[PDB]
């Protein structure tokens, strides 16, 4: 297996080159105004965050009746925007069947335009689906997913048509808790977030879903399938993508209670690690993403909860009975940070040949940062190239987070003497490299996507699908189609795949691993290709399965040409 370098070109996806460190390096908080979370926020250069308080929570804090709204204090001064995430929990304190949606939407407007700093992000009902049948609604199932999304719409609605906050807060949603769009043979789709798409898209920013591990894996092809049907439906609907929020990513160890355990509660920074490079590589499709790790989480800290604290909790008191003098321990999860304090600067080129080794680059004046991360099952040996040697390049460090389920975070710092030439990375560990580099870029090379018109078709033994696509700009560089298929574990993986009519090799690997242990496969898979194949404006992408059953979820054009700028 081979990764290959070249900080003499400089890379974009699309109109973007720079990383965007507020885009990754958050923590789930907003706890800035604590002494110890504001100096780690500092020391590791992280941002925020999310909080689960907004129009409704103080609503009711006022009336004590859901869907009943006090009066704001009038404010006509300017509004400041900090960033974060405000959601609300699906309560019934907040939504309840009988309210007046058109309402509860005026009362947002009304509440953050007579504010004086508002959230960047409003997400209005965290993993609201889920909670549809809960006992205290007085309208439960498909009619209450169909009255959350019209509270969202609601709510989107009314922001943006008032000229105080449109343009300063995004409205997203729906805070997806089960991204299962597969399921009952797409059933899932068409009643989730296809439908929220339909009812509430047009009045929302962008679309948010939370991607976990289960220690079942997310990280890798299928949440990158995940990810990928939202833009493809997206492009139907509206003629463009709109863009995404990760509002929470992460791990959760399959316990019998949330309490945090020093060692299975880190196990999760290894799912940092996975979902950050597909996250990275959509920069421009990208609001925000959140690290599911929190802070002091001191509303965990209970008599009722023996004192425990909450499993995503960053720091740990160490006498939790006297919370108001104890010294707070920040835990291992740092180190998922520190792997990646200072890393920023312009995408370069960087290209792996194995799939399951997930590769990042940027150069920051003149320093270069390289990233690895491995989604196999087994170690591997990667071949790091470059075209001139690493002539510029010296004062190399090694930065590695291996983390082991039973010995936990294992995280070195290392010299070394010399840019390797190979480099063995193991499971769950992430390796970033940090050099001088001396050089001027002599090349750009700009990575973009392209939608087709037809998504979400049911494949028949021996039927070719047909998927065309428009607006290409061609030239040189590097080409793949990303394959999104939900289909019986059983079903082939390898159709026969044409590119305007020359058929092309389909992989047999993919990011992240076979999905053996769930009865649907669902996952993009992706098929390099030359890109001189493409042309100018209209192309066509066929694809013919030997046996029946499933859909093509999406199907996607990358691709990445050199560009002069
Ligand atoms: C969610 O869980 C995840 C799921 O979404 C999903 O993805 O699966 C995941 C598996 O990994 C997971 O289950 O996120 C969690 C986040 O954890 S955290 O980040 O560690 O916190 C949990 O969310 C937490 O849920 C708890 C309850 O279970 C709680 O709601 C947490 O938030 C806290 O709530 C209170 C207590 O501490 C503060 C936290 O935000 C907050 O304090 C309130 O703050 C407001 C101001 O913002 C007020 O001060 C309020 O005081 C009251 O109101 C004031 C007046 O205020 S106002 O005028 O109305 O504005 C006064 O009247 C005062 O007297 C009065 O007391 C104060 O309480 C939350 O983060 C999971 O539960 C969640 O599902
Ligand atoms: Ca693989
Ligand atoms: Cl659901
Ligand atoms: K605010
Ligand atoms: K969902």
């Amino acid at each position: 297996h081979m990764a290959s370098v070249d900080y003499n070109t400089r890379r974009f996806l699309s109109g973007v080159s720079e990383l965007d460190r507020s885009k990754y390096f958050n923590i789930h908080s907003t706890s800035d105004d604590d002494k110890d979370v504001g100096k780690f926020l500092a020391d590791y250069q992280v941002g925020l965050g999310r909080k689960f308080w907004g129009p409704y929570s103080y609503a009711y804090n006022k009336t004590h009746e859901v869907g009943k709204y006090p009066q704001m204090k009038p404010y006509s001064g300017n509004i400041s925007v900090k960033r974060y995430i405000a959601t609300e929990h699906p309560y019934v304190q907040h939504i309840q069947g009988g309210i007046d949606v058109q309402a509860a939407g005026a009362w947002s407007a009304e509440y953050y335009s007579n504010s004086e700093l508002v959230p960047e992000f409003f997400e209005p009902l965290n993993e609201p689906f889920v909670h549809a049948n809960d006992a205290g609604f007085t309208v439960q199932g498909q009619a209450m997913r169909e009255l959350m999304v019209d509270f969202y719409a609601s709510i989107g609605k009314h922001i943006h048509n008032n000229p105080r906050l449109n343009g300063k807060m995004k409205v997203i949603g729906y805070a997806a808790a089960y991204p299962a769009w597969e399921d009952g043979n797409f059933n899932y789709w068409n009643t989730r977030m296809k439908m929220f798409i339909d009812r509430a898209g047009a009045y929302m920013d962008g679309f948010s879903v939370h991607l976990y591990d289960g220690i079942t894996k997310r990280s890798g092809s299928n949440s990158e399938a995940v990810l990928d049907m939202v833009e493809a439906y997206s492009y139907i609907k509206f003629g463009h993508v709109k863009p995404l929020a990760i509002s929470e990513f992460g791990g959760i160890d399959n316990k019998p209670d949330d309490s945090y355990d020093d060692i299975s509660s880190v196990r999760s920074v290894s799912s940092f690690n996975h979902f950050l490079f597909n996250l990275m590589e959509r920069q421009d499709n990208l609001f925000i993403s959140i690290p599911f790790v929190s802070d002091k989480a001191e509303w965990h800290i209970t008599a009722a909860n023996n004192y425990t604290s909450y499993s995503a909790a960053l720091f740990i008191p160490d006498n939790p009975q006297n919370l108001k003098n104890t010294t707070w321990r920040l835990n291992d999860k740092k180190y998922f940070f520190e792997l990646w304090k200072n890393v920023k600067g312009e995408r370069v080129d960087i290209t792996s040949s194995n799939p399951d080794i997930q590769v990042q680059a940027f150069k920051d004046g003149g320093r270069l940062y390289i990233a690895l991360d491995n989604l196999d099952d087994n170690p591997q040996t990667v071949y790091l190239n470059n075209k001139n040697s690493w002539k510029d390049v010296s004062n190399v460090t090694k930065r590695s987070l291996y983390v082991n389920y039973n010995a936990g975070i294992e995280y070195t710092e290392q010299n070394v003497p010399s840019m390797p030439e190979s480099i063995s990375i193991v499971p769950n560990q992430t390796i970033v490299l940090v050099a001088d580099v001396s050089s001027a870029f002599t090349n750009s090379i700009i990575r973009n996507k392209y939608y087709s018109s037809e998504y979400l078709k049911p494949i028949s033994a021996g039927s070719s699908l047909s998927f065309p696509f428009t607006g290409i700009e061609s030239g040189s560089g590097r080409a793949s189609l990303r394959m999104s298929i939900g289909r019986p574990v059983s079903a082939s993986k390898k159709p026969v795949v044409k590119i305007n009519g020359t058929a092309v090799s389909v992989p047999d690997n993919w990011k992240g691993y076979g999905q053996s242990n769930r009865n649907i496969f669902f996952g993009m898979i992706e098929v390099p290709f030359d890109i001189q194949l493409l042309k100018n404006g209209d192309n066509n992408v066929d694809i013919t399965f030997s046996d029946g059953g499933g859909h093509v979820s999406s199907m996607i054009l990358q691709v990445e040409k050199y560009t002069v700028s």
